[PDB]
């Protein structure tokens, strides 16, 4: 039997073919012979829909009948992956459809690969919503995903002469058969106007109005029948005032000026975590958090009070009926306008609308580097918000009242925790705000958290330690184990059984297989095998005959400076200069992916691409090298590329300077999949290492308060130029072209900063890392080792599943306890 | 039975309710407790299409077995109106549905009036374009509308303060049930760049991109089960230049000026024809022409042909496989861009390109007044278009030789014929390149195809006299009787049959009811009703209780001079002015309804629409005048309030100056669905007296020899103004602010139009006209005879049915034979 990937019943397979055939027919308007593999795809996406609609619509009913805690969760990122197979997993329907399509003669996985990625994201705050929500589903919780549906997502990545040239996403040029446009509810986003003061209260007035058009995408829980929503805005032109207020223009471009306000929600902005001080950026989080709470409320009003009980619209119970989850500081705004919508509109107190909002409000906070933190120019939100600003003055007002009310006299407190910077350009602090407003603030793994509390929010926590805690980010196991891996999800299933997919802490059960030659020599061919399909996969749809019999090392996420790809780029030159040095020499054989993309502005970032495809194309090529290395860029790493390579590898590089990962959540799709991890004491690294122990991590490098004694001695790159005989070959092997050969001064921008700038330390983790390079490749040498080692890691991933980080906020933040048992299904019934 | 408007099977409402229920929940994604009119509407769309898809894939599969020649009519406009009861009518669906959703507790009249009308159109160009699709469907032809799917169509107009105010019509705010979009088959357009010239071809080179996306809607023919297609274009960026050609700019804003390459189709030019030279309009119409022909080259390929025989494309049998037919100007640019795709790509020497492309096209010229013809700046065609204009200088050139061959020394003939006006722009004047390019050249009723041969193409007439042919216009039997006034077309139905549907001439059977009191009594009581329904329905979604006892007198259609609505206005004031006279003698009780839309930038026709409204806010609430006179404007006439006006007229005003309306095809509603007409000498006019007696029509006024003789002596207005008192009194009413009184100088513009520089001498027609209302108010007080005049008119409307144009288009000028015989109707397989 194919794995137990649900069951190919005798009628279901029937009902399936015949629905499939009803929508090509009837919703694609085709017959079988004129419809391409992509007409195939949206009859079988359609049919698949189909089976939760029922289930959808019974969820939502559900959660009026018995009136539960809902969380909103708003992230201005989902990033959602290709959703066709997590649908069919999360309801049992995957052989089903298999056996179906098969009998109809279709391959499904052909069909599968052609779906576009819902790119709604850049990486990992995306994903870490999409992978909460998954669980979400999965942990019976009422919980509401609100985010923009941006028409173009991530950009696509493409590799032209080394360099990165970005293409727009238009992912929905062929539909998307998984949204419900819900015209029905469009609502108002006022922006720009004036507020004017009535001896009674303010009123926000001369506006423009641009409207937010729901659409739903289903989120479904896995197996219990719980079908969630994801709600996400679309901006549209009021067509009222636009052609309301003429006084000269011209009719044909007053129309044409309606893609304008439609612009809200045009694009994702690309910044894989820096901030843009732009106009637009502010518009589209200002709409998602009015839009949003404009439903919240809604809902509310409804509900067992728009109904019974005591008479007056009760906000006291608000923070018990409602939780939203601020994802970051990109929805901060809830703050200043859930205290409009209170104060201005509801005419609560000043002081009993604040104390509703701080019990309604939770931060998560996902990075300490300081290009990332949000603080908008004053005469921006004067511009375009001006209630907002003058209810964040008066936020701030009262809040450094009762600091200097705890630390009376110290005036530079006062300074440093406000929510103004003066300054140059005088700013908001949104984080700051967001710590004033909320009654939990969280990290997203132990190290960060605890950095917070002694740098960056040390202030905050002396003033009010109560609200913040941890959260270690977490990843689904359903996508990230049994979608992207069924074979090794197999395995695991005929030892331990299937229960350990809602709850990953059974894989411990894993431990007593680690001498078991019929398990080692399983987790051992399941990891050939998809090193086998993605090395297929490489040269059929983009490149070169790679070894599978190498070492598969893989470092795939955003470039960036801190996560260090120019250090494993150093690595690999290394390797490459040995072999040249003693090539007769056995070295065990290597192929290093690298892949992600570079936010378009960051100019050391497209350096860097350009770096690692001019490694490719010496080492590649060196004959004398043969075989034994290669360096591969991973074009459009996405996340259905991810699904790709990460069941693939054998060694993951997690190898941030220590104290700049928050999390990582790469890290941990590795570890579940068969691949031990090289990397420094960052992040969730520290709890991985921690969770299978050190002596079964390849852990190295400086630790934070290395950095900081370093950086305060003061840390020059130079000395390790002189100390290093290896390190000086490279660094001359860049300044004078070897890998640049028709442009010697090319790399010389990166030489420079190695030399001279380097924020991030690189030179002084190279000896500790090349050398704790040799002992992977030592282990490696040693195939059932590494083997156990690998069966020490995937029985040890439990903590690292999104249900773990889930019915922890859930219980320690929003109140509401976790259920995982299964609402009936539908069956017939229409309402 | 309420009337016989199909069967209501048992089993066929059965799986008519079964369908909506699934499509309710399935596809809108409601349960009955939460669906609004709007979620019915949707639910009963979805099942009305699912019967048409399997005749449409049967009727295409099958015009590519047999490979019949196939007609594109290429139109910039179908004007569409709502298409739920046309295609329940067209496959004899509607007592089923209206049963059905009835068992559902649903009024089917409710759910059809939600649905937004597709006004893609101005008026009478655009409909009769979705006329003659009717038609075509209906006998048999393998034809297909070709036109641009606008995102805005015609606005919505607004009367606020007496004022047109308008407003953008966004239809698609809800979806459309009725199209396929259809992403698959995407065609690049390409714009500016320059033409080089290689010694063996030229090159259009360095171009802009634009995408151009199909959407199909089908078009059902009346119970034959041939549904054809109507394809509409809309534009897309290419998502490569756009991020392909960076060189500084921006990712953010290259993503945001996409909406600037898929304006091309946002929105609808408004003019109710008059010409602007805009270039977002000749983009828009190289548009549609590009896309369209490389469609039907595409389909040319394949056939029989792209399989066997003499194996060269046989570029030889164009003509008799393809016809395309240019609704107006518009599409003239299918001329220079067929000889492009012929020269250029497919290599063919010129003089056979040049014999293929006359052969293929056919020009309908639909107006002779000058401030309506396409005249382009050569400038403009020179940047947008280079190769167009090469190619349009290399036929002007060789056709002014043929010219010149055949009136030798004729050097006045050559300035006039030329396809290049030289002057203070030198200009490409359209027509004139639709006249010598197109084998058939035509009119849209007999005096107007007359006038072209004696004044503006007469020059070409004298060259190519045999191209010059007349088609008058028509309108379907269907919508504009089936339709709109079920209870008419039964009373007929009972009498003669229901075979008149499919040839209006079996209505000339009805002659031997008008001595027959049961028939006078039908038809007087159907009008009556109608009367009754279009009396309740202004009240109830619009206004004042209007008497159902009055004459309704309605003149509905756009607001132009020519057209005279300030002719109508003159005769309403001078009964008010009678009344005034003579308070206390019986006049007959009439409710005069003005209505139509003003293109945005015409100042009179905005200043005509204020009239209208500043005499119903005096003769509406004089008390002396009680109840008698009534003057209401329908605001916003679009094709749906059309069909609520037409079957409740008695009058229908049609009151052109001579020799301006081409044809009218609103004159032809009204004698369908019992409405007499006051009307002068003009257009169709003149066949409808013809057809039924000018004693049987209210014909009056000069002629257009009369109104040539007068333009000759000099047309002076104040001559008129001297001899009538009647016209004294109401010209100083209106300078003197009577029916303006705030502002005494606001009709100004009208007075001293009237006065001095009426292009259109409404003073002239204005006693013929007031004293033929005296005869029109006469026979109304004699119901009896009223009655038989009105059968006279029914009987006699035939001649008017678009079937007639279409099979006289087929057989005079695309080489076709019209069938109407059942083509098999799919029943269950989906191929
Ligand atoms: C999980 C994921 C990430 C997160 O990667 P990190 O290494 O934690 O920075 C980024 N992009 C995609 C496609 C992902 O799947
Ligand atoms: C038929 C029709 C017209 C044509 O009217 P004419 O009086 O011929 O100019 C214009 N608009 C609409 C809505 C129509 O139905
Ligand atoms: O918490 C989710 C992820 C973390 O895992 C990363 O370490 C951090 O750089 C980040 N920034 N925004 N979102 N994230
Ligand atoms: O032929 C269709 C209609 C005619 O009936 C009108 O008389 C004419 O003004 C016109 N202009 N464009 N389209 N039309």
């Amino acid at each position: 039997q194919i794995s137990v990937r649900g069951l190919a019943g005798v009628e279901n397979v029937t009902e399936l073919k015949k629905n499939f055939n009803r929508h090509l027919h009837f919703t694609l308007v085709k017959d079988r012979n004129v419809a391409t593999p992509r007409d195939y795809y949206f009859a079988l996406a359609h049919t698949v829909r189909d089976h939760l609609v029922g289930r959808w619509i019974r969820t939502q009913q559900h959660y009026y009948e018995k009136d539960p805690k809902r969380i909103y969760y708003l992230s201005l990122e989902f990033y959602m992956g290709r959703t066709l197979q997590n649908t069919m997993v999360n309801l049992a329907l995957e052989n089903a459809c298999d056996e179906a399509t098969y009998q109809l003669g279709l391959d499904m996985e052909e069909l599968e690969e052609i779906e576009e990625d819902a790119g709604l994201g850049n990486g990992g705050l995306g994903r870490l919503a999409a992978c909460f929500l998954d669980s979400m589903a999965t942990l019976g919780l009422a919980a509401y995903g609100y985010g923009i549906r941006y028409e173009f997502g991530i950009f696509n990545q493409k590799i032209c002469g080394g360099w990165q040239m970005e293409e727009a996403d238009d992912w929905l040029r062929y539909g998307n058969p998984w949204e419900k446009a819900r015209p029905e509810f469009t609502l108002p986003v006022h922006f720009y106007g004036r507020v004017e003061h009535t001896s009674q209260g303010a009123k926000w007035v001369d506006t423009q109005v641009v409207l937010a058009m729901p659409y739903d995408t289903p989120v479904p829980g896995y197996r219990n029948n719980v079908v969630n929503t994801m709600r996400l805005w679309s901006a549209k032109a009021p067509n009222d005032f636009n052609l309301k207020d003429f006084n000269v223009g011209g009719y044909i471009q007053a129309v044409l000026d309606r893609n304008l306000a439609e612009n809200i929600s045009r694009v994702l902005y690309p910044n894989d975590n820096f901030f843009e001080g732009k106009e637009l950026r502010l518009k589209q989080e200002y709409f998602v958090v009015a839009a949003t709470l404009q439903d919240i409320i809604r809902r509310f009003k409804s509900s067992k009070f728009g109904c019974r009980d005591p008479v007056r619209t009760n906000f006291d119970a608000f923070p018990d009926k409602v939780a939203i989850q601020l994802n970051d500081t990109h929805p901060s705004l809830a703050i200043p306008e859930l205290m409009r919508v209170l104060v201005d509109l509801e005419r609560l107190d000043w002081d009993k609308a604040w104390e509703v909002t701080v019990k309604t409000c939770a931060y998560t906070n996902h990075t300490v580097i300081p290009e990332a933190l949000e603080r908008w120019p004053v005469h921006l939100l004067e511009t375009l918000l001006p209630r907002h600003l003058q209810i964040i003055y008066e936020i701030n007002q009262r809040f450094l009242n009762r600091v200097a009310a705890a630390f009376p006299g110290d005036v530079d407190r006062l300074r440093r925790m406000s929510l103004v910077e003066e300054g140059a350009v005088k700013r908001i602090n949104m984080a700051h705000l967001c710590i004033a407003g909320s009654h939990a603030v969280n990290g997203v793994a132990r190290i960060h958290s605890e950095i917070l509390k002694k740098t960056i929010f040390k202030d905050f926590y002396e003033l009010e330690p109560h609200k913040f805690q941890n959260k270690t980010n977490g990843i689904t196991p359903r996508r990230w184990l049994v979608l992207c891996n069924p074979g090794l999800a197999e395995i695991i299933a005929e030892r331990i059984g299937e229960e350990y997919i809602s709850d990953l802490d059974q894989l411990r059960k894993l431990l007593s297989y680690v001498d078991d030659e019929a398990f080692i020599r399983d987790v051992a061919k399941v990891k050939q095998e998809n090193k086998l399909k993605f090395a297929a996969y490489l040269e059929r749809e983009y490149k070169v005959h790679i070894n599978p019999n190498s070492l598969f090392d893989v470092q795939v996420k955003r470039i960036h400076e801190y996560k260090r790809q120019l250090l494993n780029c150093l690595h690999v030159i290394t390797l490459y200069n040995r072999i040249k040095k003693e090539p007769n020499k056995f070295v065990v054989p290597r192929t290093v992916m690298i892949g992600g993309k570079p936010a378009p502005g960051y100019h050391m970032a497209k350096m860097i691409i350009k770096l690692i495809t001019a490694i490719g194309d010496v080492v590649n090529h060196d004959p004398v090298v043969g075989d034994r290395l290669r360096v591969i860029f991973l074009e459009n790493y996405r996340v259905s590329l991810a699904e790709k390579v990460i069941p693939a590898a054998d060694l993951s590089e997690q190898i941030s300077t220590a104290g700049t990962e928050a999390s990582g959540t790469g890290n941990m799709k590795f570890m579940l999949n068969g691949a031990l991890t090289i990397g420094t004491m960052d992040g969730a690294n520290v709890e991985m290492a921690e969770e299978a122990g050190e002596e079964n991590f390849f852990i190295f490098g400086m630790r934070v308060e290395d950095v900081d004694r370093l950086d305060q001695r003061g840390y020059n790159a130079q000395e390790y130029y002189d100390r290093i005989p290896e390190l000086r070959q490279i660094i001359e092997q860049l300044s004078s072209g070897f890998f640049s050969p028709k442009q010697p001064d090319l790399f010389k921008d990166i030489v420079n900063m190695l030399m001279h700038h380097d924020r991030f330390k690189v030179f002084a983790d190279y000896e500790e890392y090349v050398k704790c390079q040799e002992r992977v490749s030592a282990l490696y040498k040693n195939p059932r080792e590494w083997t156990r080692m690998v069966i020490r890691n995937i029985a040890t991933s439990g903590k690292f599943s999104s249900d773990r980080t889930i019915a922890q906020y859930a219980r320690e933040i929003w109140g509401v306890e976790p259920s995982r048992q299964r609402l009936p299904a539908p069956d017939e019934k229409i309402p």
